[PDB]
């Protein structure tokens, strides 16, 4: 073996969150929304986009782009006018720039200097260049230039299942490995003025903010020095039955463009159980303990909109409490497409911390985080808490 | 350990490769180029392009972009006109196209069934869209609706490293993975016309060819059953020093744009010495036997240029046979980005097998394959061959 392995689990070892300091608050939206896009006279496009942030679910989102930005760049706040190299000069910069803030608050909380990161994993679905945002990352944070870099591009909502899963290979496979892993979104590569033609870009509007997350994963944390927060076991990956077509997103002049062509609530919470149930299955195998119950376990699902979650909770059965975290980060950040998962993952064990629960993940011993997106792409992650004191 | 893991090497189990049927001559190319572009009023550029081709050492090349579909399409024949959501509408059809024959040839030989697949690594610098490539070409091949995905866009040259590096992590930390590799590349996105201006597209429009590879890789082999071909042992990557701006590539309204800032083929060879040096230490550590010096080992090295190969050849003091794989994949194809250093895999085996040579690498057992691409990053695979008859 010329390259040693790990034994252990893929460990999350520390994790940091960053978002842009500017808050728009969903209550003001719609009159901030409607008024720097020039568009208060459509008023029953503008009540219907009340009526979808009413229903958001979204109490505030994070926001790099201010009125003072927008109105500085007109072109943004059209609806369909050629924008693309004016997003990308922005998210190129600004995308790396963000994520350089969460790693470096997870590198602070994982306590190791910076240049024992072996490699580097980089999520967005906010721009592309070369050298990529993986590249530049690494020039922020001065990280060893034999670092092993990936970028995962135009990814999704599902990224954050997505990193895990190759990011417990990365960790698992290589002795001392030990992954930066960050997704880092922001929503100046899709943000447009409102249409009646495509109302798609409406529920956007209203559920996408802006953020970063960033992970330490590695196998075999050192004891008294690494301390594991969550256990990577299982991963699993699919594309929904009959869901062509139903996420969208292209990159185009305009910028990024979104479309939901199929009913994805009813999608994911049809076939959800019979991936989870799979999915449990394998790790616990009959041939032996039976595994948890859907109350037993914890919840990091990817809350792509209200609806998707109330119809899992209610096709599953789920206590209402399940999802109690999940929302918390929907209430407070908005839907951050691949990073929102990490966000949840940080919620969870700072709840518990502060609670003083049995475990990281609410007490419970075994849970489950699912990332949704283009595909229809489900990703199932599988994980162990922590115990704590 | 709730997913099993392997215990050999992850191997390279079948190549299968592709290119577009029209094929455009570098003989004809300077007439062809500047006739369908309207450019023949400019003779002085026009002479200095034929200059690169003399020297390109790119005897003919595959390409998608015909004079009818240039004919068709003008915003592609000019030089700097808006023209991305055509080019987009073009490769993201086509290149997972293309990497679905060369994924077909690749699983033929390999002779399993296609279900057997259970990872999937798409590589391109050319377009993005989601769903991605990787999930166009999952539809194309009818994989498991369960395959694990992962697309790599806006790589460039070096991905054909990269992929590889990334597969052998998914082979050997998954018992039973057979992880389908495709690189595919297609010059629509970046083809226009010629200026005066930026003489570095003008390079790129002497070099750059069409063409997908693809790969099964996987640890532990069915004796009997499947064949492996060469042994992934060892991956680095390395951003080079005072490369900053060496190679840049922006995806634009104008589509993708390349930029040469730096003296390219001075900065790798002044390094890969070292580079190469460090590598096989690791791989051959005193503490034993010594490394086999650079004659006695295979080699399979991304063709950015001749001029890369030629002085990376003069540094190292290689005799002058050891690049004749990779220059005769140059010769036929030129430089197809990610997907070269696979073609010259494949060549390297089916002239070891047609000469009766003792290994799958030219009859040396160990070698290196190379990707240089933005950064300035160089991805390094230590190999090893598989003994023949
Ligand atoms: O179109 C977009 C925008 C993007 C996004 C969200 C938040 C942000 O801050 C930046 C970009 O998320 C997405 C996630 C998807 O699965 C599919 C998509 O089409 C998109
Ligand atoms: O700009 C391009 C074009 C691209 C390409 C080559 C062949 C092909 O068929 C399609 C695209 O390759 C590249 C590779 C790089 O490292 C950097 C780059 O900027 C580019």
């Amino acid at each position: 073996r010329k390259m040693e392995r790990a034994e252990g689990p893929a460990s999350v070892l520390a994790i940091g969150t960053a978002v842009p300091p500017n808050v728009v608050y969903q209550k003001d939206y719609p009159d901030f929304y409607f008024g720097v896009t020039n568009s208060n006279h459509k008023t029953e496009l503008k009540d219907k986009f009340q009526r979808m942030c009413d229903k958001s679910c979204v109490s505030k989102r994070h926001l790099y782009l201010t009125e003072e930005i927008l109105k500085a760049n007109p072109s943004l706040c059209a609806y369909w006018e050629p924008s693309l190299d004016l997003r990308q000069d922005i998210v190129v910069v600004e995308v790396p720039k963000l994520g350089k803030q969460a790693a470096s608050a997870a590198i602070k909380e994982w306590g190791q200097p910076k240049s024992k990161i072996t490699h580097l994993i980089f999520c967005t679905t906010s721009g592309v260049d070369m050298p990529g945002a993986d590249w530049a990352l690494a020039k922020l944070l001065g990280l060893r230039s034999s670092v092993k870099r990936l970028v995962l591009y135009m990814q999704g909502c599902y990224g954050g299942g997505t990193v895990l899963r190759i990011a417990k290979d990365l960790a698992e496979n290589n002795k001392g490995a030990r992954v930066l892993v960050v997704c880092s979104e922001i929503t100046a590569i899709t943000f447009r003025g409102p249409s009646d033609t495509h109302l798609d870009s409406l529920v956007g509007q209203a559920l996408f903010g802006d953020g970063a997350s960033a992970l330490i994963v590695g196998s075999d944390p050192v004891p008294a020095v690494e301390r594991a927060w969550f256990e990577l076991h299982w991963t699993g990956s699919d594309i929904l039955p009959n869901s062509d077509g139903a996420i969208d997103g292209h990159l185009k002049e305009v910028g990024l463009t979104f479309h939901l062509m199929k009913d994805v609530p009813a999608i994911i919470s049809k076939n959800i159980g019979g991936i989870l149930k799979d999915a449990l299955a394998k790790v616990f195998p009959a041939a032996a303990p039976p595994p948890p119950t859907y109350n037993d376990l914890f919840w990091i699902t990817h809350p792509g909109g209200p609806a998707i979650l109330d119809q899992v909770e209610d096709r599953l059965g789920l206590r209402k409490d399940k999802l109690a975290s999940t929302r918390a980060v929907l209430d407070q950040f908005g839907n951050m497409s691949s990073a929102t998962v990490l966000f949840i993952m940080d919620e969870m064990r700072k709840r518990s911390v502060e609670q003083q629960l049995g475990t990281t993940g609410e007490g419970h011993e075994w849970g489950l985080l699912l990332g949704f997106g283009p595909g229809l792409t489900c990703e199932t992650v599988v994980l162990r808490s922590v115990p704590l004191v």
